[PDB]
């Protein structure tokens, strides 16, 4: 199904990556898994869905990391078939008292990643006429939250970015496109839960409350249903979706 | 997958609507398709991949008749799971000269009808906490063009409707969401391209013609295509996807 | 400054049409107004800013009386130059529970009459090339609420209609906008602003348990902000201004 | 009407920033000029309509250099009231060879630079509770054009930074929104216009040949006209006017 198909996904030791990386697995193809932390447990995690999956530990904030990686990416599998531009990072302040190298971080992370990834898989993508690149966005790619300006900011612009690559290659059998999830239950979520329900809230307490005032649905999206849409975005039925930002946010933007 | 749920999907007797009838049956649905023209050459379309569809002739610009579709999908089939919306007519015309009847019958049809369906089937949808409600708007829900006021305004209107709809089900196992396609190769479509051709134009030519304004990759959406995305939304990987507005487009609206 | 230009607005004799006129009269403008209630109140209060206003009272849920009062404004005052639609009603309803006949009313006036204004007005905008259609929205013709399908419906249809409108006159000295309105201060929001203050709330904590979930600023749009808006639009520094749904909201869409 | 008020605005030594910064001494505010070029002909072409400006040259890519600026606005004019974002700079590449240092620059300066100037002018604002802050994005903060990728990702950065700025400034009076035009006739685009009028064509043709595609009135936005919606964005009447995004387009977006 996607056998023959190399498949990076960014920031996949962990999350939401990990989740669409062991679900291209499941389908036939080749990943190389990217990020920090618990490494041969994710490498693991993927194995056991297919192939042993290949690993590069760019640091995605300096450009000739991701130069390293892609290289590895080529030299190692062939070249990048589908790009999931999934890494990213976080920090809740106001404006005036936002500390400029975590500003400068966000960017360079979250959204000038997805401009060097796909600066350098292109190529490679416009040789063998086929291509998928992913970008896992947000929200707040669409819409804004108080106290996360460098992060709104960034996904707004990785929003425009997948526009302008999708535009540039339109007439390819290239797609480039972004998700856009609301909550996702991750190792970050589920500890602000856990640790609501030991002040003595009760679990759907605890969950309701962190997500009411955003999420209509009072429920989590799942690495899983993020991972079974982006494996929609690579089949052949969304051979025309192109530069979209697709939310899967239980009723945030509708709202 | 969808056996033992019961899709109804209006103006199936054709085109866009004709294909994801097909899929949904495939996938192991029930349908029952709805609309005029050749019945029994779209039953046995549908009948093809799975279970003998059911039929009603409602005239959607009649809130009485729909209700009648709606009395018969509850006393022959059980009630509907799957509504999807879809029938939808055109008329393009200046708006100083646009027709009053004209502007009437594209409202009761392409908007009116989907608020009849969707709250004639959401108390059976409720009582039994499962449903999907897909509609299927357009590009023109999202954008505009010059001399199609009643259109626009109509699908425009079924995207807001859509979103209302999703938050009233927010907190229930019950989806409403739509999908916005640009041009897609109907048999409609099929003959404006062959009378082209039948002209001395190349294929691809005729095919520029009628796409190099609005669709940056030049290529049309299938109704395939469609059922495809329109049947992830029935999956369980669509549990949070609510009240979005989905452009399977080629890349129009990114522009 | 708008001396020599005739406006008529609909639903002027309250709240935010009558907010509109009388700045609009305020600048100089032949005003004709429309709507019902305390209608002798309404003409004064324009005419205390200069001239004198007309008055047509149809019903903009009939088709019929708008041709009425079309054919008095150009009968009377060589027609308008100026058009606010404006008039608009709500029915907060879960959907399987909404009347049939509050939607019909609801596309009527909310939909179709700014249709029906826009066809009439158009050919004597044209023949002088020059002219204004403000069509009053609200955020609603942006994102939704709950219970209040058939209202947003119609004013996302408006949306729609205004951006198509646009481009129909997109080169000639006509431009078409719509302004989408977060809460105002209305009589009839200031009447559930006091059922609170009577309930025992103070004063600045009934509004924002009115405002809090949905306008972030926790303060009313007030009619004449919006009049002095919609003024700007008539001005020569609008004039690129088309096809447009701006938004004031007091952050209510950003979120 | 705004004598009293110092208003910085970023990039005004030409264009569209000399333009806003025009209108806005014309009103009677105090200006802070910035950008290169012909300095002492900006400041001259300012101090005709109102009081004479001050100037400070700082380089918008260098994070140093901005906060002088703004040190430079408390010590002679007692801090910024109105904050103008204009300055912005382009590159047009297909992505993958499109120049990394050109990237960087790009985000800085059409990025980055709005967070530096916003965070040192809040905290001043804050503590009088007034200030205006005014971000020109472009129609490319909405949409995407092909090969303008940095500068797409930067101005729908931008958009989203002001979202998230309005919403922590909300409950103040202080605003943050948006201002995206069309094409602008500059002195840049006055100047291509007079090169194709100089090889034959005629005027009408010329603009026509630059506006076609993506404006749909085929007429430029001025200065002025942007100067003028800016200014009523500093008056009381855009009180509740907050993370806005609004278009002056010709029609752009409305397609
Ligand atoms: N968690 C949510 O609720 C949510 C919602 C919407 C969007 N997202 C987005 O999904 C993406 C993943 O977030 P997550 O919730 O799964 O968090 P996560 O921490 O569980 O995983 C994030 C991954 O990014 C890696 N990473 C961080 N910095 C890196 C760097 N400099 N170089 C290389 N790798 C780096 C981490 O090693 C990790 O594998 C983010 O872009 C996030 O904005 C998350
Ligand atoms: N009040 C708000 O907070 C708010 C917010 C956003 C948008 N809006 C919209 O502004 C417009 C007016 O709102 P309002 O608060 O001033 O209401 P309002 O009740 O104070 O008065 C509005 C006008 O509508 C007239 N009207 C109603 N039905 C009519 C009919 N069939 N024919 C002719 N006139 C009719 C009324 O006579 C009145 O003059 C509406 O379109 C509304 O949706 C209001």
């Amino acid at each position: 199904n996607l056998t023959g198909k190399t498949a990076l996904v960014t920031g996949s030791t962990s999350g939401i990556g990990l989740g669409i990386a062991q679900v291209l697995a499941q389908a036939g193809a080749t990943l190389i898994l990217n990020g920090f932390g618990d490494v041969d447990a994710a490498k693991d995690a993927v194995a056991q869905y297919g192939k042993t999956p290949g690993y590069h530990g760019a640091d995605l904030s300096d450009e000739a990391q991701i130069a390293d990686m892609m290289r590895y990416a080529e030299s190692e599998f062939g070249g990048v078939d589908i790009l999931i531009n999934n890494a990213g990072i976080q920090h809740v302040s106001p404006i005036e008292t936002f500390p400029v190298d975590k500003w400068n971080a966000i960017i360079a992370i979250n959204l000038s990643s997805v401009f060097h990834t796909t600066r350098l898989a292109l190529p490679g993508m416009r040789a063998r006429n086929w291509g998928r690149i992913i970008n896992i966005a947000s929200v707040h790619g669409l819409v804004a939250s108080k106290e996360k300006s460098a992060y709104v900011a960034a996904k707004h612009g990785v929003v425009g970015l997948t526009k302008t690559i999708a535009l540039e290659t339109a007439q390819t059998e290239i797609t480039c496109n972004a998700l856009c999830p609301g909550w996702v239950l991750t190792p970050l979520v589920q500890q602000q839960i856990d640790k609501r329900i030991a002040e003595g809230a009760e679990p759907e307490a605890a969950r309701d409350a962190l997500l009411a005032e955003k999420q209509p649905s009072r429920e989590f999206v799942t690495p899983e249903q993020l991972g079974n849409l982006a494996l929609f975005l690579c089949s052949d039925g969304a051979a025309q979706v192109r530069g979209v930002a697709w939310n899967m946010d239980g009723g945030w933007v509708a709202q």
